[PDB]
């Protein structure tokens, strides 16, 4: 499985700061076997995609579940493709828990994006009370099932990267991350197919820093990262190189 | 009060379709005393603003309530200003009722946008079951109060346009008459007079955000407390220009 590192800029960006990050990525020494993605705020997606070499993916941080219509404030996968973007992050913990997105909506968006030619980083993860009640697997499997049930065909998994976010984190160890990634992969093996489970990337979306990335990368079922704050700093390059 | 017409493109657009609308706006003949605004999807705000004559306002269809942070998928007013856009639509009925935005959240966003130098079209309106229970004013006043209460000072009303959406009509087979529209606009202006000030009530634009068409716009525009429109589907068509000219 090809190592996959996505930098989620979250609600951070400006012409000035984006220029700095683009120059950092353009001149950086990055392991050629790492797939690298960045996700700027929607306003800046067309410009970042125009300015970055195709070696880098550029992802939206959200999209909706139909190509057009009366949905003020929403953007569709067709618009992403229009501006050269072929990736989207869906179901991020902030969208589920702050902006109130349901499991079903994330699954509907995922199916629609892939149908429109956009690959999906599909995010899952449990909150603190859920982990403490022993429901990590119950919650993660429920979120995964809502995606599985909404896909139009089993080949769509070739266009998904699963991101596990330990929302509950209190600090998640590399052992705790590996434990969930393994459980999710075994779920994929049973509910989809061994072939998909073996090939699908499951990336870790907890706190990823220059200091902990190499230990996390060595876990056998951790295939990369969905990076938060470090994506805005030169440490992102070290994280991109965590598997090398 | 200066007549104000905003076109809400909703989730419709592409680089090439937007260029087509920009050409329509550029070649349109419009009364220079009318304020005209368009609101493209967020991906297209910088390109639309760069390409479209500065005589037209360019608005975001939504934004969030702090300048930056851990809010994946949200954009801030500071980013709007960074790409030259100084307007936003907030509290649109689709965001309230489909995306579940609260009265308080709309008020917090409105305050934050204005704080950043972004003017706000603040949308209000009641649903049918609320209207049939005699709660049109109760609902509209509750929504307005949540905005008022969250403003950092009453001077922020100089940066607000209120849009009344008759959700009870938009979302059903009913049509709101121009008399029904005028009746709500009058009550909202009187709320402004009583709860804010007469000076603010006299100057604030209250635009109608129901079904606005080439066929009904002139009758709606002549209503004394209707100061313009927030246009939906017709904003994507040449009919938008007739609506921009509805008061002349
Ligand atoms: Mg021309
Ligand atoms: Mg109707």
């Amino acid at each position: 499985r090809k190592f996959f590192v996505g930098g989620n800029w979250k609600m951070n960006g400006s012409k000035k700061e984006n220029d700095k990050l683009i120059e950092m990525l353009t001149h950086a020494k990055i392991d050629p076997n790492t797939e690298v993605l960045v996700a700027p705020p929607a306003l800046y997606l067309p410009s970042v995609r125009e300015k970055l070499d195709k070696r880098f993916h550029v992802a939206a941080q959200n999209c909706y579940k139909v190509p057009s219509g009366a949905f003020t404030g929403e953007v569709s996968p067709a618009m992403l493709k229009d501006v050269g973007c072929d990736w989207v992050i869906l179901g991020h913990s902030e969208r589920r828990h702050i902006l109130l997105e349901t499991d079903q909506l994330v699954g509907e968006k995922t199916n629609h994006a892939i149908s429109a030619g956009v690959n999906v980083i599909a995010c899952i993860g449990e909150k603190l009370e859920e982990r403490e009640a022993g429901k990590t697997e119950e919650v993660c499997f429920r979120q995964m099932e809502a995606i599985r049930k909404n896909l139009s065909s089993a080949d769509m998994w070739n266009h998904i990267v699963i991101a596990y976010e330990p929302v509950w984190a209190k600090t998640a160890t590399e052992q705790q991350a590996q434990e969930v990634h393994l459980a999710v992969r075994r779920w994929m093996e049973e509910k989809v197919s061994p072939a998909v489970a073996k090939s699908i990337r499951i990336i870790y979306g907890g706190s990823v820093t220059a200091a902990n990335c190499r230990t996390l990368a060595k876990q056998p079922d951790v295939d990369g990262f969905l990076v938060g704050g470090a994506s805005l700093k030169p440490d992102f390059i070290e994280i991109c190189n965590a598997n090398a």
